[PDB]
Order: C-alpha cells, then structure tokens, then sequence
C-alpha cells in the first residue's frame, strides 16, 4: 500500500476504494477528490472506516483520528482530529479533471474528449478505467442455450429472461461452453465456430470478460529530435521504387517517434516496408490491433524483404486465421509482424504502428510497455474509422479525440503526409479529397467514367436495430442486370443486416464499412441503408468510397453527402 500519486506523484498510503481502478492519491489529491465526488471511501494500510465495533461510518469526511485509530462522531475519543482537514486527507508522506474520469459512466462523448485532453498520468487512468468499465459492463447481458442444430452453419436460440440481448454482428465474439470462440450473423441464425466442432444442444454461449490490467508507460513516450539519423544506418542504394520516402524516412531516423497520415491508396504499406530496405540493418516490429491490418503488412513484406527473417507470432490461444507464409513465433528473426495484445517483450531499432485511427490510448500504452525502441512510426489516417466505443450511446467522437496520436495529427499536423492517391478513380479522390482532407489529397488516376449515384430513399425496415433497405437492393438488382461487368463488384453498407439480406437477393460478397478498412476491390456497390449518425459519419462515408480502383454504385439516403458525391447521377 506504498504507491504515488496518479496527479502529482507525491508519495502516499492513500488510494480511493471508490474509485474501480484504486488509484494512489496523495494527501492534498485524495482531500479535494472526496470533498467533489460521491467517493469517500479511503484505503491505506488498513481502510479508513469506524473502528467502533459495529458501526457502519465509512465516509472519510465523517471520521477522526483517535490516537492511533480511527473513529465517526458518535466514537472518537477526546482528544482526535478529523481525517479532513487543511485540504489534505491524513496520510503518510505530507483536480476538476480527475474527478470526471473517476465518476463518469463512458456513455457520453466529452468523456472520451476529456480522456484525451488530460494530463497524460490521466490519460492512463482514464484507459484501464474504461476498459474495465467496459468488461464489467459484459456481465450484464443473457446467455444464449442453443435449442437445436440444423446444419454445419446454422441454428437456433433460447436467451436468457431479464438480461439484454446483445447485438448479434461479428464485432460481439462469444466463448462456447470451453469449445472455442463463436461469432453470429441473422428464427434462422447463422454461427460460425473458430473450432469446428459439432454443435451440442444445451451447450451455452458467453461474452468473454478479460481481466484489465494496469498500464505503466505512456501512449507515447517523450518526444526526442536529433541532428543526425541515431541507431540506424541507411542504405545509399536505396531502389527508384522507395526513392519518394528517401526523405521521410531520414525524418524517421531524426525523432524518437513520427507520424505518417496516408489517406486511402497513398502508399501506407509501401512506405513501412520500404523503411527496411531503406535501414538494411535495423530489426523492425510491425505491429497493429487487427490481425487483418498485421497481414496486410505480412503481404507486402513477402514481396520485398527476406522471407527468412521474417516471422508472424500468433497468439497460443489462436482465434480466427491469419498469415501463413512465415516462421512462426520466432520472436528473434529481424522482422516481427505481430498484433499489439500478443506482443512479447523485446526491443527494436524500429517500431512501426499500422492503422493509427484504430487504436485506443490503452492499446497505445501496452505497446510502449511491450516493446522497448530506438524509433516509433505511428502510421494511420484520423479521416478513417476508430476502435468501436462500445459504451458510448450519446453523442460523437471526433477524429481529435480517437487516441494520442490523432489528436496529434489534427491539431499541430501529421510529420508525413502521402497526397497521393493511387487507387480511386479522380471521381472518388475529388469527393473525400473535399470531404475530409482540405482539397489536400491529389488522383494519380485519371476519372473512370464508372462512379454512379443514385438518391432513393426506399423503405428502412429493422432487425432489432440493424438496419434493412430492401428498396435499396432493388435499385441495385435492376442495375445488375443492364451491367453485367459489376457481376463481380463487392456489396458494402454500414448494416450487417442490409449486407445479410444483400447475400441472398444479389449473391454478391459482402462487407460493412468498418471491416472493408484497408481492402480494396475493383468494383464497389454501397448501398447508405439509413439517414442515420453512423451512416452518415464522413469517416465511414470516406472508407466506403475508397475502396473502389475502377468503378463505385452509390445508393445514397442523405441527400447533403449524395449531392457532394462528384459522380454521374442514375435516373429510376
Ligand atoms: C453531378 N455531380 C458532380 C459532378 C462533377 C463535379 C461535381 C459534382 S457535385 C456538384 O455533385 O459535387
Ligand atoms: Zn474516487
Ligand atoms: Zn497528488
Ligand atoms: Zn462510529
């Protein structure tokens, strides 16, 4: 019970038994936390509650030091003085945002903006608050019996009477009962087990609650300039290929840590693969949260560098499928492709973060804790989608308060940024470069001729909350039929419903805007669903578009970011 204080770091007994994560606060801390908040419970060697036998005083503003012990009102002895007092909490070793963090319920979006413009000891508080605020929250929903087996992919449910019914998308993974890890897609449902196994009726579904643990290093370590590149050494014959990053990776080399903000189809991979070939030598960890976003670096290493020093640690407890092309778990070869909750810990002379706007400030400390660097690439986009805020329900996150980093690269600007797109018909790359990158972002691409844009509104329909545009579908049956070339496009809305229900009617694959990140198809049909937050936030607008090379089908609701689409317009 001998910590530091989490807002000064003044040495102390005291920690808040009322707050979930019990931080250490220091004598004048503790005083002007339980004199704000509902928390008056105190913790030291021993807590600070009535010793009266019997006696339920445990508010520290109600308590008193007598002689050695502590006492309410009604108990304490002559000679005692109060636990509060002079603006301290009697302690050994002699605030507005703190107590916001420590009271809050995660649900409203000044939350978040408030665990991002803090001190950064708060910033850590406010992540392993969250995330356990977040498991604890888990435990409240039903468990799902399975009530008979029809088939190798389908099935049917008894839930749980009195607790909630969880939102069943690929984005809620349950633990089947231990028979491995189960997702769900829509009395017919879908399920789909990450260990095959033969489905036994009785056998019950839950939502894993992982333990949270505590975070010691910062979401980013100090900042640090150099004269000269430091711990690295380049290669003079760099390939023509790599010669547009030549002095961006330099810039790497003259920091402790950079940010790198690529737009879709700018060259983001390229630029983290090519930053090995550039530092010959160096051992580089590439890391991101997703293991899709881990694999994408994994193919683009496989075609430049070494496949023997390569190698892609899976976690032991192996999940869903990823990278098979190199050595795997060998912790030590020169090139690590890892996903950040497997981490081992190690150093490097370079570490590269992929896919920045994904991560929360706790995935951004575990990293500093886990890997030990020279030099730190945070790589990533804020006009792309974040990590889903699973608590919140009341109002919206900007791209300013997704995590450290973002913050960082929209308030003083990102170190790099890649203006070039590559992969969008100009049709696409006007359109978001406007949206939600100030005219900033260039197309390599001439216009397509192929980028269509329907206004229908349909008819909006609901599974659960889920949202179905049957209508929407219709108009791109229709479509499909007077051009057949898009027989090979690539479904995508903001709904897993509309996409479930798009399978069936169209037969094309599917995918939400939130998992087609980072991919991208020759032709895309985006149907908008609803008028809706979520789909009309521009980040998600933006991800869906770009992920078109030839050709784009927009079936647009809102008639504001249908009207900013710069694409031939469709008459029915
Ligand atoms: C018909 N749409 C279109 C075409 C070319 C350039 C701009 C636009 S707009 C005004 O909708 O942004
Ligand atoms: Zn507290
Ligand atoms: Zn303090
Ligand atoms: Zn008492």
């Amino acid at each position: 019970a001998v910590g530091a204080c989490v807002l000064c770091n003044s040495q102390t007994s005291l920690r808040c038994g009322a707050c979930i994560r019990r931080p250490f606060l220091c004598c004048k801390c503790c005083y002007d936390h339980v004199i704000s908040t509902s928390h008056k419970l105190v913790l030291s060697v021993n807590p600070y509650v009535c010793n009266a036998p019997g006696c339920d005083v445990t508010d520290v503003t109600q308590l008193y030091l007598g002689g050695m012990s502590y006492y309410c009102k009604s108990h304490k002895p002559p000679i005692s003085f109060p636990l509060c007092a002079n603006g301290q909490v009697f302690g050994l070793y002699k605030v507005t945002d703190f107590n916001a963090i420590a009271t809050c319920d995660w649900t409203n979006a000044g939350d978040y903006i408030l665990a991002n413009t803090c001190t950064e000891r708060l910033k850590l508080f406010a992540a392993e608050t969250l995330k356990a605020t977040e498991e604890t929250f888990k435990l409240s929903y039903g468990i799902a019996t399975v009530r008979e087996v029809l088939s190798d992919r389908e099935l049917h449910l008894s839930w749980e009477v009195g607790k909630p019914r969880p939102p069943l998308n690929r984005n809620y993974v349950f633990t089947g009962y231990q028979i491995g890890e189960y997702t769900f897609e829509k009395d017919a449902v879908v399920y789909r087990g990450t260990t095959t196994y033969k489905l036994n009726v009785g056998d019950y579904f839950v939502l894993t609650s992982h333990t949270v643990m505590p975070l010691s290093a910062p979401t980013l370590v100090p900042q640090e300039h150099y004269v000269r590149i430091t711990g690295l050494y380049p290669t003079l014959n760099i390939s023509d290929e790599f010669s547009s990053n030549v002095a961006n990776y330099q810039k790497v080399g003259m920091q402790k840590y950079s940010t790198l903000q690529g737009p879709p189809g700018t060259g983001k991979s390229h630029f983290a693969i090519g930053l090995a070939l550039y530092y010959p030598s160096a051992r580089i960890v590439y890391t991101a949260c997703s293991h899709a976003a881990v694999d994408a670096l994994c193919e683009k290493a496989l075609k430049y560098l070494p496949i023997d020093k390569c190698s892609r640690i899976i976690p032991a407890r192996a999940r869903v499928e990823c990278f098979d092309k190199f050595k795997v778990n060998s912790t030590l070869e020169q090139y690590v492709f890892c996903t950040v909750n497997a981490l081992p810990e190690t150093t490097a002379d370079i570490v590269v973060f992929d896919e920045i706007s994904m991560a929360t400030n706790y995935d951004l400390s575990v990293v500093n804790a886990r890997l030990r660097a020279k030099h730190y690439v945070y790589i990533g986009d804020p006009a792309q989608l974040p990590a889903p805020r699973t608590l919140l329900t009341k109002g919206t996150l900007e791209p300013e308060y997704f995590n450290s980093v973002c913050r960082l690269m929209k308030t003083i600007g990102p170190d790099m940024f890649l203006g070039t797109c590559r992969r969008c018909p100009a049709e696409i790359v006007d359109t978001v470069s406007a949206l939600v990158y100030d005219n900033k972002l260039k197309a390599h691409k001439d216009k397509s001729a192929q980028c269509f844009k329907m206004f229908y509104k349909g008819v909006i329909t609901h599974d659960v909350s889920s949202a179905i545009n049957r209508p929407q579908i219709g108009v791109v049956r229709e479509f499909l039929t007077r051009n057949p070339a898009w027989r090979k496009a690539v479904f995508i809305s903001p709904y897993n419903s509309q996409n479930a229900v798009a399978s069936k009617i169209l037969g094309l694959p599917t995918q939400t805007v939130d998992s087609s990140q980072g991919s991208e198809y020759d032709y895309v049909i985006f149907t908008q669903t609803t008028e809706t937050a979520h789909s009309c936030n521009v980040n998600r607008f933006n991800v869906a578009i770009t992920r078109a090379k030839v050709g784009i089908l927009c079936i647009m609701s809102d008639r504001d970011l249908y009207d900013k689409l710069q694409f031939t317009s469709l008459e029915i």
